């Protein structure tokens, strides 16, 4: 198999707008190979990605400068990059032209499209996912459970194509192999969570900060974002902290990390992302902004799988496993039968000052990727949404050099392509705006006028005032007054709210207007 096939495919896809065509046109050219070409290779290929978004591997390029198989170029992408040391820097012409020289102007536009992330091939995860229960005729249930427990497509898909059912059902835990998070739905208040976890439950203050995940193997930590970027080399004041405070060789946890005022109060998550950044020299920044991380549940202890365990259970061991500093803690909790002292915590989390609470179903295992009632959120506020910013549309005069309003895509597991549901101009300062404009600017894949058809990488948080059916929206959805919150870095387009999501909290608002 070489990179012709591949380009046929990409031809095949880029043609049509339709699900099941795509399915059957990724599927079909995965059913086309046989594994030296492994499949570790294509799936993120398809995707248009280079490696996985976990990898702790980049290389990315003056493309315009050096501008003048597959598995030879896998092995080319390995050999780029990882390759770390000084005689390269921009270097990498050579290493471009080592394939290069038999490389067809078809496949040039795709390389560096794949090399600048330049791809906008419009095959989803679940597409994908999809595509791949297809080609090999295994239940996609099981390319489901084996891509959240590892977050492998190539692995899955291997797995898929050799082993079947069979071994995706048998396939477990990996240390730095991000296993996807298992999420909440929303409660009214606590009596209520306490009526849907059948009379006791447990609480936690429900932290404001970023959703993050610790694997530690011997003296290597890894820690992921919820966007399972590798957040290590840029906190690594909390690696050596979590490497004392746990107590376990073989160890994944889960926590959140709230960056603190030295109060030893929360400041609001958008700091914590900002740490994430590496904007600045971390010198300066592990002071301007500390940081602690409170660890709410242990997926794996020991070559030991927790996934299967109750939460009581795995608590208990969490609790265990975990001897606490004032820089690591697992995270407070209450386990009762009663709403009154409850509700009392409640009310100590809200004037702590974070978010709310989570109410933990006791019996519960654990579900990477899926929302559910065995978690359930309570806060004060309706929960703001998580959109990619679908698309955008300028100002005029001396704003014309400025994207002033942002369509706003939520995605359609019978679409693909996000479905727009809505758009947002109130709740951006000016540089805001210079901000998303900039960014954004190489994102467009369509242009009419003044707006804009983006390429949807962009997630933001925005409010709103009510959500309404519209179909003046495909969704026949639409926001009542949407406004910035902040850009959510820590996640990306396969993390951002659906259409389903905007359905339930539809049902939680009208339930707020029944129940109040
Ligand atoms: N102690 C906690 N336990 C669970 N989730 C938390 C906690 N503190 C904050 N969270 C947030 O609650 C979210 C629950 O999932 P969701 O709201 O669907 O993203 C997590 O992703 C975190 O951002």
């Amino acid at each position: 198999s070489l990179y012709k096939e591949l380009v046929e495919l990409y031809k095949r896809l880029e043609k049509t707008t339709l699900k099941t065509l795509k399915t059957k046109f990724v599927s079909d050219f995965l059913k086309s190979v046989e594994k030296p070409e492994l499949l570790e290779v294509i799936p993120y290929l398809i995707l248009g990605k280079v490696f996985p978004d976990w990898d702790e591997r980049e290389l990315g390029i003056l493309l315009i400068k050096a501008v003048s198989t597959i598995e030879r170029v896998y092995n080319t992408l390995v050999k780029i990059a990882e390759a770390s040391g000084a005689g390269s820097q921009d270097r990498k012409l050579k290493y471009l032209a080592n394939l290069f020289m038999d490389a067809s102007p078809d496949e040039g536009k795709y390389l560096a499209r794949t090399v600048l992330g330049i791809m906008r091939t419009g095959v989803a995860e679940g597409l994908l996912r999809d595509a791949l229960a297809d080609a090999f005729k295994v239940r996609v249930e099981l390319v489901e459970r084996a891509y959240m427990l590892t977050s492998d497509f190539g692995f899955v898909a291997k797995v898929a194509k050799l082993e079947g059912d069979e071994g995706l059902a048998k396939v477990k835990i990996q240390v730095g192999k991000p296993i996807k998070p298992m999420l909440a739905q929303m409660a009214a208040n606590v009596r209520e969570a306490l009526v849907e976890m059948g009379g006791e439950a447990e609480f936690e203050i429900k932290y404001d900060g970023a959703r993050v995940q610790v694997h530690k193997n011997g003296n290597k930590v890894l820690i992921y974002s919820r966007r399972l970027e590798n957040v290590t080399k840029s906190i690594p004041e909390v690696v050596e902290r979590v490497k004392e405070a746990l107590k376990p060789e073989k160890v994944i946890v889960e926590g959140e990390l709230v960056a603190v005022e030295e109060t030893g109060r929360p400041r609001p998550f958008q700091y914590v992302l900002r740490r994430f950044r590496r904007k600045y020299n971390i010198e300066e920044m592990i002071e301007k902004i500390p940081l602690e991380l409170n660890l709410f549940d242990i997926l794996y202890v020991d070559g030991q799988n927790m996934i299967d365990t109750p939460f009581m259970e795995r608590r208990k061991v969490l609790e265990s496993v975990v001897n606490s500093n004032e820089w690591i803690k697992s995270a407070e909790n209450l386990i009762t039968k009663s709403p009154e002292e409850a509700e009392a915590f409640y009310h100590k989390a809200l004037d702590l000052g974070h978010e709310g609470l989570m109410a933990k179903r006791l019996d519960s295992t654990y579900e990477p990727g899926n929302r559910g009632k065995k978690w359930l959120k309570i806060k004060p506020t309706m929960e703001n949404l998580d959109l990619v910013v679908l698309g955008a549309e300028w100002g005029e005069g001396r704003r014309s050099g400025v994207l002033s309003s942002f369509l706003l895509g939520a995605y359609d597991p019978v679409k693909g392509d996000f479905v727009p549901v809505g758009k947002v101009g109130s709740g951006f300062t000016d540089e805001d705006l210079v901000e998303f404009t900039k960014m954004l600017k190489p994102l467009i894949k369509k242009e009419h006028g003044k707006e804009v058809e983006l390429e949807p990488k962009v997630v933001i948080e925005v409010a709103y005032q009510e959500i309404q059916k519209s179909p003046k929206y495909e969704s026949g959805f639409a926001l009542r007054f949407p406004r910035y919150i902040a850009l959510r870095e820590d996640k990306g387009p396969e993390d951002a709210d659906t259409v389903q999501r905007l359905a339930e909290l539809y049902q939680f608002q009208e339930r707020l207007k029944g129940g109040r």
